[PDB]
């Protein structure tokens, strides 16, 4: 079969022929439909190649699939079957407890593989197995942009804890403000759009001149653009308002610190930025004493599960037509892939189709 | 009747009389019993003189207090209820959405008033009012120690908003981490022994030489003293082992940004701690992304409420009796109420008897 791979000392993703797998006990063969492409792609692609699969000389990428169950094996599912996999699989020493639990993606470092990112290989090849317990089954409808399931469920995911954490009062939030303009931070405003918290005003951060088309998604959604160059987010309360949710997706460590002062008595930040060491003059006395006079919360977040990946299939029916289309940039087939790894301001989400249903 | 206050200008408590307040329509009158001193006592007396009521020569002290109700008045109380009050008020344009919604704790900046902190007198009087709504009966062998319900429910308060934080998955702590020996951090210290969680390793973090009563009290609760000049928070996971709750009361911006550092996998620190504005040197990019790589939360909390007074006097009555003997140094007779406010390493937690049931 074919599939789409960084190999050892280069800097491009190639077609690579390796066998078909086949489904062990509890495993269903798939039959790969698309397959997303996000930053973490790119960041193995630029030279992260401590990802790599034990003893293996390259890594499959892409951790955003949808595909048909081919042969359901031993398991539950039924031929036909339009799937998502989750990423998260045990490491090399077998399960553990958050696995044991339905748990994983509160595992720690060390603790998990995930497929075509750190240890195991992802899903840009025809074929692939997984366990059926990591397998959801998803409309067939959503067969077309079903590579989306999986970003909108980071968002489930971290829309659950940090609203978890305002669940001992009765908290009312008005206004969301998502910091970043790539495809994360764009599902999340749609997704705070049809947010059962009815929020009132909208806003996203980013960086970009006119014309752009994060700026029109944004906008089209009722939303204000603010520009980090003219507003930064500590300045956005005297701007616009204090914000009762900040939700975190520009992996600018200052955000972090600074969301603490844009936000409003009682509102919490969801933190999913993964940013490298940064040291600079912090304020923490004035962070501190925000955090404890104002009842504030910063929840960080990471990976998602099979409650998370259900929940965004019922997200994904109440997202706006003209948002998806807008939202997904690129859909490349196999044969002109390489255009799906493009990096520039009008290039939001792509994909690889593999085959069609 | 005879008040201990504070007057402008001045630098030391001072008894003074005033007028025996006459309780309006849902209020009770009660008969101050005890009124323990906190360190905002002492922040007033120290030249935090802008908490003064409107128009008013001198704050009287202490919020923590306990009476007993000599009018019920037109209320449902009863004469002889041994009674704690609340401690937010309303401010001068009156009612808002916080104070209708039974959740005054989460009212932000100049919209509470707190009774012997800013803009309202205290309960350092042989007698005060308050609505019925604020006044909390408690179990008449409380009354001798009932200055403690107070700030007993200020962790009360935090623990929930904390653990709320973590409600999302099932988090099965082990370890609890009391930065501060002051009478808050040792109280939780006691009150995290007898939660339901079930922690197995407790510590608690000074700076102390022994010998020291606060050191004796950790170490017979069967904590681990944390002494932070040889141990600081980000060394104990190297030291000990990373805490899976910490509960901040040092009031040292350090703190918060070193707790996340020390935390486990999927922790939460609850942050008490009120610091002035200090900046220095942050590495915010390992701040931030360990937030977000390890799903933990910081949630700050300020102040209590009713459900906190009630939870309080059920944890006060698991409270060790050793604990509270040595917790309380002094209990001090009005007459000679000036040596409850000593200030050195030798006093925990004092009080002043105005009378006896
Ligand atoms: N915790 C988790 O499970 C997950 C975490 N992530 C993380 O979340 C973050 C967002 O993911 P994604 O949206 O796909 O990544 P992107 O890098 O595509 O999006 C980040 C966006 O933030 C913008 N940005 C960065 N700094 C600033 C700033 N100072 N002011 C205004 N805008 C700024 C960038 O704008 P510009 O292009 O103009 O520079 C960019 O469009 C990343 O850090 C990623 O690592 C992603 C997926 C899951
Ligand atoms: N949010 C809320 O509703 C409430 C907040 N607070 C706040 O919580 C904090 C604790 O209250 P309380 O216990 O009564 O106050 P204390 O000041 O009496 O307690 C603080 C303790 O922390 C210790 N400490 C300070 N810095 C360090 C450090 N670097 N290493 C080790 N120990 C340190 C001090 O030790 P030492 O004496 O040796 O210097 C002191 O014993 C205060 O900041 C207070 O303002 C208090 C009540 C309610
Ligand atoms: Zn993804
Ligand atoms: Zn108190």
């Amino acid at each position: 079969m074919k599939a789409i791979a960084v190999k050892r000392g280069e800097d491009r993703p190639v077609v690579i022929e390796k066998p078909r797998p086949e489904p062990e006990s509890g495993e269903a063969l798939v039959r790969t439909l698309r397959v997303g492409v996000d930053g973490t792609d790119h960041e193995v692609i630029a030279g992260g190649h401590g990802g790599f699969p034990e003893g293996e000389d390259h890594l499959v990428l892409g951790h955003e699939a949808v595909g048909v169950v081919v042969d359901p094996n031993d398991t539950e599912l039924e031929e036909g079957d339009i799937v998502v996999p989750t990423v998260r699989r045990p490491p090399a020493s077998g399960t553990n407890e958050y696995f044991e639990r339905d748990q994983p993606d509160m595992a720690p470092d060390g603790m998990y593989f995930e497929r075509g990112i750190v240890g195991a290989h992802g899903y840009m090849s025809e074929f692939f197995t997984s366990p059926e317990k990591y397998l959801v089954r998803i409309p067939r409808s959503q067969a077309e942009l079903g590579f989306l399931i999986e970003p909108i469920s980071i968002t489930e995911k971290a829309l659950e804890h940090a609203y978890a954490s305002r669940s001992a009062f009765d908290w009312d939030p008005s206004s969301a403000f998502v910091l970043g303009n790539g495809s994360l931070g764009l599902l999340t405003l749609a997704m705070l759009k049809v947010d059962d918290k009815g929020y009132e005003n909208l806003y996203c951060l980013g960086r970009r001149d006119r014309p752009d088309p994060t700026i029109d998604i944004i906008e089209e959604l009722d939303a204000t653009y603010v520009d980090s160059r003219q507003t930064p987010v500590e300045d956005v309360p005297d701007v616009y308002e204090q914000m009762d949710f900040i939700y975190e997706a520009t992996g600018f460590p200052k955000h972090a610190i600074q969301s603490v002062q844009a936000l409003a008595p009682n509102g919490v930040g969801a933190l999913l930025g993964v940013p490298s060491d940064w040291a600079f003059e912090v304020d923490a006395g004035a962070f501190h004493r925000e955090m404890v006079l104002h009842n504030k919360a910063l929840v960080g977040s990471v990976n998602s599960h099979v409650e998370h990946f259900e929940a965004a299939t019922v997200t994904f029916t109440k997202l706006p037509k003209w948002f998806l289309e807008d939202l997904v940039t690129g859909v490349h087939p196999l044969s002109e892939f390489e255009a799906a790894f493009d990096d520039d301001d009008t290039t939001i989400k792509t994909a690889i189709e593999f085959s069609t249903v």
